[PDB]
Parts: structure tokens; C-alpha cells; sequence
């Protein structure tokens, strides 16, 4: 069902963890058969899973931690604040993001925003 | 002008600031003279600077401060990780919140969204 709030801390949860351990396929399958994406928030969205799962892959040796709780309302949304630890070229950098995420009546993210640009980027 | 990615963190780090020493006519200053807020969001949007006004004044002995870095994209949006410590009936109580806020070309809060609920109290 359209999840609680307790129960939208727990999903957003589970996505860092799936993030961090780098298991495409399980992330893929957390959005809804159709949903956007939009990362960084700005820049034209990507559709369905398959474009979705095409993101991932190229995205992802990545690591991936909640740096605070999930914010979570009442309507099925939640945000929550994350660092991902990555070695871009030989040096190591991490980025600093927010995740705004809507989940739909069977519990699958509709669609998810990520907040971010180069001021969030250390290298 | 319509805020970079450098100027939204001075924006929302600066709006923080005013909610934490709880200057009510610097904070409704920040916002457009018809911005909405929704907070929690979920709930009914509040349009315009006397409604806001009435909002803050109602809600501010409140401390606010950021917990994380602010993180900007580059069309004039934001979000940011914060804690507030109030006191609830005598009894001392925080709250965990990601407020996301666009502005507009004159760099004043167009829209604010503030996510939490009781999940992020602790009383």
C-alpha cells in the first residue's frame, strides 16, 4: 500500500544499502515500472526502468551512507541526506546529496529527485 | 538575479540563521510577497508574506541549526538537512527536517517544502 511514514524511513533506507553494496538489479526493481528520475535535480529526467537501470550501471566501486535520518511525510514522500565515496580518475572525491522521493500504492518510487551540483563535491 | 549554485547556500544557510535568533521580519523578508509554504509537507500550502508572517510567529525560543552541508542545483534550487530544539510543555524537545526552497529571479523563497513528521520528533 501507499506506504506510512515509518515505513517510507525504511525503504529509503534499504535503497542507500542497495546503493552501497551496488546491486543494479535490486535498485531497478525498487522504482515503479515507469518511473522518472531526475540527477541531478535540473537536468532532463530518464524514464522506465530500463533507461533507469542504464544510469545505474553506468554510475556504479561506489559507496554510499546516510549522513542523517530520513524526513518522511504522510502523502508517501520522504528526503533523506547521503555521502557517496568515489575515486574519480585515480583521486578519491565524495559528493554530498539529498534525495526527494515519491513512492506510489504498491510501495515503488514513482519518482526521485537528486539534489546536488559541483559545490557539493570534494576532490 | 536568479541565484547560482554558490549563492542558494548563502541564501538558505543565511535563512537558518534568522529562524535560530527568530527575527520574524528578516525571515518573511526572504520570501516572495506571494510565496506558499508547506510545511509539513503534506499539509495545505499558506500563500503569501501576511500569512507566512502569521506562520513564523506562531511557531518562534526555537534553535535552529544546519546539520549537513546546503545542496544546490543550478536552477535556483536547494535543500537542506536541519535540526530544530524547542521545548514542548516544559519539556525539551527536537525535530529532524529537510526544507526544499526555489527561488526566484530576484532571489527571494518562490516555493518551500518542508519535510518531517512524528518519525523525526524527539521528545
Amino acid at each position: 500500500n501507499l506506504p506510512t511514514a515509518q515505513e517510507v524511513q525504511g525503504l529509503m533506507a534499504r535503497f542507500i544499502e542497495l546503493v552501497d553494496v551496488g546491486d543494479i538489479e535490486a535498485i531497478v526493481q525498487m522504482y515503479a515500472d515507469d518511473a522518472t528520475v531526475e540527477d541531478p535535480f535540473g537536468q532532463p529526467p530518464i524514464h522506465g526502468r530500463e533507461q533507469i537501470a542504464a544510469f545505474y550501471r553506468q554510475g556504479l566501486k561506489v559507496r554510499a551512507c546516510l549522513t542523517g535520518p530520513v524526513r518522511a511525510s504522510h502523502n508517501g514522500c520522504g528526503a533523506m541526506p547521503f555521502r557517496v565515496e568515489m575515486v574519480w580518475n585515480g583521486q578519491p572525491c565524495a559528493l554530498d546529496v539529498i534525495d526527494v522521493m515519491r513512492f506510489d500504492e504498491h510501495g515503488r518510487i514513482q519518482t526521485m529527485q537528486a539534489y546536488w551540483s559541483e559545490v557539493n563535491l570534494s576532490v
